DNA sequence: GCATTAACATGCC
DNA sequence: GGCATGTTAATGC
DNA sequence: GCATTAACATGCC
DNA sequence: GGCATGTTAATGC
């Protein structure tokens, strides 16, 4: 029904996939330690059981950058090798179940639906990347952070009063990191939208004061006032 | 074994999905046709038996950006509603093959292996966009350009002599479309490359002249030289 | 560091 | 011959 | 139109 | 108390 996801953080839960843990392998680890080891070659789909796993792509140069945050229920659909390098974090304590190829078609065998979800879990994470990309060749820096907080005030703020509350605590680093826009821009821009009575991104609620001039300024080419 | 596109054309094609059509609802578009109108809901997966479909996203201001294009044993996974407008145009006279859910059933029952080449097919495109959007966020637009030529001089790029040659049209409207770099910048640094004598984009193939220049100036912040 | 604009020139079922 | 692709330089976001 | 740099200030298992 | 996150303005890519 929808393989939907604004930001890149807990794309299409699979929770019917704790029912077949036992078909594959279960692997716990500890907050700090490496899911994925720069350079590792994984082949098998990691299911993520409880905690939360920070995601990352590093360039032949050494630069490296989030791709996605992952929670309960989250599935890693590297099953085959991609040609990317990949480090993945263990952001807290952590267990996590390998299903490798085989070990999915036994899935398979006593549940053909998890077939599907699957698939919806990939498009999800198509769709949601696709669009980036589409986006960040479309609206500037200043205009995609008001753009998301648009979409999520949109999809998921609910009407308090006078206000729009988003219970999500989401840091400007990470605002960043999702925009692909600088952290000290993000300050600014933040800056003048609490200023003018927009917008109030707190420690773990953002607050919207004013949705419809929230929605006109994101409709310009810039925001960098 | 190998889930990657350095671009987004013919994505992995999946050959042995020719081989259940029959399970399959075949139509046939004419060069020009909507094969998924803007606006249009979708929930099939369109297999690409012959012919070539250019597929793009529409945002709500109704600006439009290429996503990808599609050839003969390309597969459209939107077998679920994703929140992006799509809209996707024959541009020869094409082919597909419409499996709904019900329908994919009936091939996975026949051919297991279906299921995991549907996999490779997504992941290749995760990999693609994922790595994308955080390409973007490291590297300018004309370093993104170097650095494309490089990849497909290294991936698929034939020595020949004093040269290497890569066998693709490819035109330079296209390239800013997959860099996200506007079309003049693109003619002004191909102008560059070619008195350089470093790159030639002729009509059917890149000629690289000096592959260790290309790869040094890729290496550097800028190439708007 | 490059998008934009503009005015112009060459390619092409 | 008409519309799509490519060219080059200047201006400032 | 914003990344970068820099120098500084506030938050936090 | 130490390292991570956030702040503000100036400079020019
Ligand atoms: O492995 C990659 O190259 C990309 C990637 C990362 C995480 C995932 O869950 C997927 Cl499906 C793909
Ligand atoms: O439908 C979308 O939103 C994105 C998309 C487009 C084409 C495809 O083949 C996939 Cl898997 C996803």
């Amino acid at each position: 029904d929808f393989c939907g996801a604004i930001i890149p953080d807990n794309f299409f839960p699979i929770e019917k996939l704790r029912n077949y843990t036992q078909m594959g392998l279960i692997r716990d680890f500890a907050k700090g330690s490496a899911v994925i080891m720069p350079g590792e070659e994984i082949t098998s789909m990691i299911f993520l059981v409880e905690g939360k796993i920070k995601l990352d792509i590093i360039f032949e140069d050494g630069s490296e950058k989030l791709l996605y945050y992952a929670g309960g229920n989250s599935l890693i659909g590297k099953l085959y090798p991609t040609g990317n390098n990949i480090y993945a974090t263990a952001m807290e304590p952590t267990r996590t179940c390998w299903f490798s190829e085989k070990s999915l078609r036994t899935v398979f065998r006593t549940d053909e639906d998890m077939i599907f979800e699957i698939f919806k879990n990939y498009l999800t994470k198509v769709a949601y990347y696709a669009r980036q990309v589409a986006e960040m060749n479309t609206y500037n820096p200043t205009i995609r952070i008001l753009r998301l907080f648009y979409e999520l005030c949109s999809s998921q703020g609910k009407r308090v009063g006078d206000t729009y509350e988003i219970t999500m605590p989401l840091s400007q680093k990470s605002i960043g990191e999702i925009t692909g826009v600088h952290h000290v821009t993000v300050s600014r821009v933040l800056a003048s939208l609490k200023r003018e009575n927009i917008l109030d991104k707190k420690k773990n609620k953002i607050i919207v004061y004013n949705l419809g001039e929230l929605k006109h300024l994101s409709e310009q080419t810039s925001y960098y006032s």
